[PDB]
């Protein structure tokens, strides 16, 4: 018994084209003391990134850039060999840690393994102007213009009062000072340095006059969002997790008209479903795959740049968990991206849905990929309906759909892709072949609650 849906795919009413580095992770600067971590020797993580897009960003930054110091007279310690730095949980200051020439030297390494670029934090919140200049220069000498998309000056300025990296008072004219003699001490030694920021969420007292007065300086903005809102909202669930957010829709909206003021694109350098690493029974399970996929198209359709979701060590929410000695496994999240690596590039394309007032949190984007070949992304995120989805607008001899899935919305496990888990090191290829049932020009597709599917076209 389905909710009988309409979904029609205009290929006139042309949307966003995708960039082909859309896709991204983010993690903690302090996992940058372990010299295993981001290396070309650490095969499984670079291939588990491989699978996401061959081209993405890695942005290292996080509440540890404000604990995090290079040294370019340091080495790796012991302790630093086996460190695995998951999200920090934003509950205190977190742990000292050192980076390391060698450090720097294997995560370019890691970035020419993975393809992948790279957006870099610098220590504002805790170290100096000219540490700044030397780490940047380093990073600039090893990593190189190519690879190395934009230095971050410190990691959300308006929350450093939350752990006393600054006092109550700090305010955007603190901010601006601080990162003006960054930015100066920096472009001394790296008169090329791209910079982004502000690195937070969108918001009126620092991120707009961020944009305002540094947009010569910057390449692009950085915003943060995750879907969990304050900590005096009722707890995060898997069924609020499905619904809209309209902050997120007002934020976006935010991000546009500073794109539209300032000529600076946006990306979401730091995104995920809980904060705090995540929640669990919500942040670690198949209804993140549905959240995180969806958001991936629903900012893509918004004119975002690109997205990086937060993670490492064994984090709630991180896509990727392991470590370089016990081995990496993609979480239910990753599922998400990975439907969205499928798909591939394009231009997003008018689809609408129509009959679905049953079956509201069922989202579809529609596709003309660079291979000229139309694809649709639905996320069916009704956790209790089931839908029949007539499909028009698209003439082709041949559809198939690769499934999202997992037997309920809050499992941990048994969540695959194209009938086949992920395996080692981002192995995986489509196991199931499903043809979509085609006549009079249109396609039906049935997608169980809380499922995903990706069309593809001939
Ligand atoms: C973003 C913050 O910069 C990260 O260090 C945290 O791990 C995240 C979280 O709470 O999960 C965000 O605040």
């Amino acid at each position: 018994s389905p909710v009988r849906v309409g979904l029609s795919v205009d290929a006139s009413a042309l949307g966003h084209t995708i960039p082909p580095d859309y896709t991204g992770l983010s993690y903690e600067q302090a996992q940058m003391a372990n010299p295993n971590y981001f290396s070309g020797a650490n095969t499984q993580l670079a291939g588990f990134l491989r699978t996401l897009g061959r081209q993405g960003v890695l942005r290292i930054g996080g509440n540890t850039s404000e604990y995090t110091f290079w040294n370019r007279h340091a080495k790796p310690t012991a302790a630093d060999e086996h460190l695995a730095a998951g999200p920090d949980k934003g509950h205190h200051a977190a742990a000292r840690e050192v980076i390391t020439p060698e450090a720097v030297n294997n995560l370019s390494e890691f970035l020419d393994k993975t393809g992948w670029k790279l957006i870099y934090g610098l220590n504002l919140g805790k170290g100096t102007p000219e540490n700044a200049a030397d780490e940047a220069a380093y990073v600039m000498e090893t990593i190189g213009a190519d690879r190395l998309l934009a230095f971050q000056l410190g990691n959300e300025p308006d929350l450093f009062y939350r752990n006393g990296i600054r006092p109550a008072s700090y305010d955007f004219a603190a901010y601006a000072g601080d990162w003006q003699r960054f930015f100066t001490a920096i472009r001394k030694r790296v008169p090329n340095a791209p910079f982004a920021g502000p690195d937070t969420a969108y918001n009126t007292k620092w991120l707009v006059p961020f944009a305002d007065k540094f947009k010569h300086d910057v390449k692009f903005i950085s915003s943060h969002y995750y879907a969990e809102g304050p900590p005096t909202d009722p707890s995060m669930t898997i069924e609020r997790l499905m619904k809209p957010n309209p902050r997120l829709l007002g934020e976006t909206a935010g991000l546009k008209q500073v794109e539209a003021d300032t000529g600076l694109p946006f990306r979401l350098t730091e995104t995920n479903s809980c904060y705090q690493g995540g929640k669990q029974g919500v942040s670690d399970t198949f209804a993140a795959a549905l959240w995180a996929g969806d958001l991936m198209y629903q900012q893509a359709a918004a004119g975002s740049t690109g997205i990086n979701f937060h993670g490492g060590g064994y984090g709630w929410y991180t896509p990727v968990a392991g470590t370089p000695e016990d081995g990496f496994i993609a979480r239910p999240e990753y599922y998400g991206m990975l439907l969205f690596a499928q798909a591939g590039a394009g231009q997003l394309l008018g689809a609408k849905l129509t009959d679905n007032s049953a079956a509201p949190l069922l989202t579809a984007y529609a596709l003309r990929g660079t291979d000229g070949r139309t694809r649709i992304a639905l996320f069916n995120k009704n956790l209790d309906a089931d839908v029949e989805v007539a499909i028009s607008g698209v003439a082709s001899p041949s559809g198939t759909v690769l499934r999202l899935e997992a037997p309920r919305a809050d499992d941990t496990t048994d969540v695959t892709f194209g009938g086949a888990p992920v395996g080692a090191s981002g192995s995986w290829s489509p196991l199931v072949q499903e043809y979509v049932p085609g006549h009079s020009g249109q396609f039906v597709l049935h997608m169980r609650k809380a499922s995903g599917a990706l069309l593809e076209f001939a």
